[PDB]
């Protein structure tokens, strides 16, 4: 039988190469999404036609509500729907967006922190009460020490995440759940960034002066599923090409 | 004129300990409660007997909701009303309980995430917006090396080292400072003197809990003139317990 | 065609099993050792009986004296004699033992941070200057909650965090990336005390030697300066 | 009896500031110099005409070699010998310069960076506590010590060993009640030879105030982990740096 994952914020980007390289892998997926219904059906079709009956999809909003645990819930319950099992969690989904200091603020707060830290937290409850290689990974950021100005709210949940990650490491350790994480520092740009901006960012990594490929995010994510990193838990891997290193 | 400090959760313990020294050097205090109504006044009353009219009390939930906003921005413009300035901002105020992965759940994430993070967030931006200022956050020295099945409450402390970090270097063009302070063991819980003797015994530097009076002397130094280049940083008060291996 | 590691301390425990573990990814390796001739030795046959001419031994004291740096651009050209090229350099050899603040102390400077951490950045520096290049020391998961009493060890790990992350930016401009990995307790009653504290399974070489695999790879093109502990949870634990 | 503190690299800068405001303080102290004699005896004599008997100093070379370990012995013997005691140890004398990976020698300059950022420390750290209250250590630390500086390998390696030894002393001395922690400046005092053009791109760097550190404000955060308002503080490093380090790339 084929293990099976769960990788939220699926249907493009990051979440897209991570799902693709699990499927290669020989994982089963569920592919969720928000709003990109039609990128999401269209990867579960390419996926299908590579190995039949491999590819869910499953709708879900991760803002933080009374409901957000039923809809964690079904996440997880539609893995275990689609293909008896759930394996591997990649917590990837996330919101991004300036909340300066000087959308209502609490509707901020329920977006950057729900789904950044919140979301991650209830389906690591929902997965590990629903249970062998298992383990989690929380797509975390490299530069959480070093944030981006005007983005309180965000870095807020990147480090609860760090702490969900470490916390969840120690408490599931002895059910033989795995928990880790994978770091970017740019990787795929916004969408809505100018080019001048992007070549900004992209002259600061010392390997390369470029972002990250989805694909080298996606990489580190197979590592820490695989059967070579089964000693390992509570570790983040940074992927940034070095930039966390760079002074001001 | 005196200066004048907001300290959430002040009626008891740390937060206590920590009005209590600020009132000491020469501030004006709020002293922010949620339930202990009884001690907050009685606090006040103390304070106001040593120097009238420098101590006021200011009842708020800081359990996230959709009121959290306006009850922080009350918390700040309480300090304003009371004494024309607000110049120390102090988020000690905390839930702690264990939440296991295997109440509601999304009470207990509204109670941890928004003591510890949220309602700290809302304070800073209110503080902010209404401008030696600086804020100073209880943090928590074990953050890293978190206690079993407490996840909401680690998530939500190491939400709160974001915070510090983040509002250091947002609020640094306006001249507020940001800092935090990283109990190890303080004052512990009822919990057996059996049970706290097997904290004590695991601190380094002396075995035993930090006093509520140590924890409040690094938030005077952060608030003090002594610490004018000092953002972004987090002082551990922990006797050296973050440094000692399972 | 075929790449090139220099591995040090490969000839027992946890640097023969990364010796090993590269050598059947395609490698040839350099097996440095200091006392341990016979284990190197021994391990250079296993090897070059499975491929002929892949692996070579390479004598050198790593304590930090006058002659460190000759030795440790030794250690690199023997890689380029035996070789042509030198891909991976495997900084794994390590001095281990208490010096109380409460031999002599100098001896054991030279030891603790000569190996530790000197003869890495020697090393380091002959490997650049020789030039998917890859550099990866082995740091410790614990170097944030110390063993009492271990304080030069400590220094030396701490210093190896240092050079980790400086030789990653200052190399980065070259292609050569710079990252570690940290062991908790892979050991030297007791033993089943330290096996009982660790999360993850309360218990090998091999799965070190995993992760140096991971970062030397392909996989691995956009990490530099990162440490991935390799520790089942331990450095999580609190007192 | 007033305390005694040693301070290390005391004739110039940081290191003088922050025997000046021990002094201040109400302590006796020992001004360790390595070339500045002028400046060492010139700095005892002002505090000397403060109070008589408080201020002495001491030339030690803090390379690494085989005499350094009687060179620490005898700076903190110093101390013993002047006034009866030592409170505090303030390890602040460093050599700071680049060390390419792509003149001295390599061993030269492993023994001065090294051993002035991180032996000397250690060997200074063992004779005070074997030669013994609040008392404590104070190891001067750097801020940017996660985002080095381009070429500056083996002073990033000492200043991170420094790390490691203010956190396993300690642990190792708590028992003995000598507690031992960090300050870590970011820019603070820019290099007498770097050039006003170089200066003025690090100040514009820092968030807070676009200034460096004054060197009263580093010795403010030393006064403080010394004093009695730190009593339960061992093991932390307090960064002094106006947010530098939070700054990203
Ligand atoms: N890209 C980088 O440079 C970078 C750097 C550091 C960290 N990261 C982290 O790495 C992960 C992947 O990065 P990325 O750029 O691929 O992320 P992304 O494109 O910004 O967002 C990933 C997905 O999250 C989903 N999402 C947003 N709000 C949501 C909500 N309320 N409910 C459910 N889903 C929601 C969206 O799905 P729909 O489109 O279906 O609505 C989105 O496609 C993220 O966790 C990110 O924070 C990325
Ligand atoms: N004691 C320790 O060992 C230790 C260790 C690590 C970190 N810390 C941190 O240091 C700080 C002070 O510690 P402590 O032990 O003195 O704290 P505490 O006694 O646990 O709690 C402080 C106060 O927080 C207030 N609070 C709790 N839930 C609230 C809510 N929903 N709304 C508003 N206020 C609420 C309470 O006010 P009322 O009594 O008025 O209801 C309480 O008196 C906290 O941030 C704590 O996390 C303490
Ligand atoms: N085992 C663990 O639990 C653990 C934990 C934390 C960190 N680590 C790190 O992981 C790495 C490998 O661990 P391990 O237990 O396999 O190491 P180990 O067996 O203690 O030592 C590794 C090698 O270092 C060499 N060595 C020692 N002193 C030397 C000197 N003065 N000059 C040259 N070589 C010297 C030895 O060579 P010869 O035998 O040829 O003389 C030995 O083969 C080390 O860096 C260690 O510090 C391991
Ligand atoms: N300045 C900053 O921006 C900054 C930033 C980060 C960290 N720090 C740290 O803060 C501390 C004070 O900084 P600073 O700028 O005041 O230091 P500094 O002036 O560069 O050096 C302080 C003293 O160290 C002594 N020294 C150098 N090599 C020596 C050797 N081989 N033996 C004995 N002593 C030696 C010198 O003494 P003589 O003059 O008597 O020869 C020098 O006066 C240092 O540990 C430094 O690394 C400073
Ligand atoms: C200096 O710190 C940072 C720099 C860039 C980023 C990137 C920048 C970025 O491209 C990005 C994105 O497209 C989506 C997302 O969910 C998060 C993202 O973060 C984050 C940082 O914290
Ligand atoms: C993981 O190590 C820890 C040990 C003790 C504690 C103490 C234990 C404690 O007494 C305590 C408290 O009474 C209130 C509070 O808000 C936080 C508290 O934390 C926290 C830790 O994170
Ligand atoms: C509490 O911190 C630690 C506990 C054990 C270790 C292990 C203990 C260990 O087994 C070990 C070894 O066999 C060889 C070596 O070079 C280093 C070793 O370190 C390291 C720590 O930093
Ligand atoms: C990016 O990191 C850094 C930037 C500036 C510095 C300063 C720059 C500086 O002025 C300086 C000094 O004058 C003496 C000394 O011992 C160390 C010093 O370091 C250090 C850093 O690690």
């Amino acid at each position: 039988e084929a293990p099976a994952a769960v990788v939220t914020g699926a249907a493009k980007r990051i979440g897209r190469a991570i799902a693709v390289k699990l499927h290669q892998t020989g994982y089963r997926v569920v592919i969720h999404y928000h709003n990109s219904a039609e990128a999401a059906v269209s990867l579960a079709d390419e996926l299908n036609k590579e190995r039949s009956n491999t590819a869910v999809v499953c709708q879900a909003d991760l803002t933080n509500s009374n409901v957000l645990p039923a809809s964690c819930e079904e996440i997880i319950n539609s893995c275990f729907r689609a293909f008896g099992r759930c394996d591997v969690l990649v917590n990837n989904a996330s919101a991004f967006y300036p909340t300066p200091l000087v959308k209502t603020v609490e509707t901020q707060v329920a977006e950057l922190i729900g789904t950044n830290a919140i979301a991650p937290f209830l389906l690591t409850m929902s997965f590990a009460q629903r249970q062998s290689n298992l383990s989690i990974v929380n797509l975390c950021d490299a530069m959480v020490d070093q944030p981006c100005m005007a983005f309180s709210l965000y870095n807020m949940g990147k480090h609860a995440l760090v702490g969900l990650t470490q916390s969840a490491a120690l408490e599931l350790a002895p059910y033989g759940i795995r928990v880790n994480g994978v770091a970017p520092g740019v990787s795929l740009l916004p969408v809505a960034m100018g080019e001048e901006e992007k070549d900004k960012w992209r002259r600061k990594v010392p390997l390369g002066r470029r972002e990250a490929s989805a694909e080298q995010i996606a990489d580190a994510v197979i590592f820490l599923v695989s059967g070579s990193a089964q000693y390992i838990t509570g570790s983040i891997i940074k992927v940034d090409g070095g930039l966390s290193l760079v002074h001001a």
